[PDB]
DNA sequence: ATGTTGCTTAGTCC
DNA sequence: GGACTAAAGCAACA
């Protein structure tokens, strides 16, 4: 299927009961957000559908892509996340604001579940059967060379998708594998306020990664 | 009030 | 694998 058909299914997916109820759950939960309209949907991808780095998140955040529709849009892994993307030149600003003309320039942006989970942790099931929206979306871009893996979780689901063994690609921030056709497999840690505001993700930590998939994608 | 909540990782154990 | 938990620094939240 093209991308609208893909964009028109994925919205009504009604899958994970318990991701169902959540994304809705969480409305009007947050203070600072109360009263505001919430996407509270599956979140689609975004990005330059002839990217060459594919950035792979875990999942919407409540009050993030879950509210505003976009991935990465409206919380602090976004704050984080879409400077730095700026500032190694993969995109048009700084901010992203959703229903603005961001554009990202070789990148695109996705994640292993596309509905809002509990605590940040999807079930095993609900990651199996996000997986199949995985497919078709990886499907739909054909010119990606370098997958990131943002966190543990992003990274067994991709080695889920390339048919890896886990036993030969452990998770650790750096880490560099290769995939059939000259592409490559790389893990970080995820963007998430944990990760950034305790010093186990570093702005500096960050942006090598993003220097080096444009470096592996040829960009 | 100032204590609680919410935002992954690495190690443990079966 | 999968379930469980102590640990990390910050600030909205109550
Ligand atoms: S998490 Fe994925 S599979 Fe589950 S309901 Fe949402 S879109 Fe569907
Ligand atoms: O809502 P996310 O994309 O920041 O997880
Ligand atoms: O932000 P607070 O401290 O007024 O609740």
């Amino acid at each position: 299927m093209d991308r609208e058909a893909f964009v028109q299914t994925l919205t009504a997916c009604r899958l994970c009961p318990r991701l169902v109820a959540w994304r809705e759950e969480v409305v009007g939960r947050k203070r600072a957000f109360r009263g505001e309209p919430y996407w509270a949907r599956p979140v689609p991808g975004f990005g330059d559908p002839e990217a060459r780095i594919l950035l792979f998140g875990l999942a919407p955040g409540a009050h993030g892509s879950n509210r505003t529709g976009r991935p990465f849009t409206g919380d602090a892994s976004g704050a984080f996340l879409y400077p730095l993307l700026h500032e190694a030149g993969l995109s048009s600003k700084p901010e992203s604001l959703p229903g603005d003309d961001l554009r990202l320039y070789g990148v695109y942006l996705t994640a292993a579940v596309r509905c809002a989970p509990p605590k940040n942790k999807p079930t095993p099931e609900e990651l199996r059967a996000c997986a199949r929206w995985t497919e078709v979306e990886l499907g739909l871009l054909p010119e990606v060379r370098v997958y990131v893996a943002l966190g543990r979780i992003a990274l067994e689901a991709l080695l889920a998708h390339f048919g890896l063994r886990k036993s030969a690609h452990p998770f650790r921030h750096g880490a560099h594998y290769p995939l059939p056709g000259g592409r490559h497999l790389l893990a970080s840690y995820h963007v998430s306020r944990q990760n950034t505001q305790t010093g186990r993700l570093t702005r500096e930590m960050f942006l090598e990664v993003l220097m080096e998939a444009k470096r592996l994608a040829g960009l």
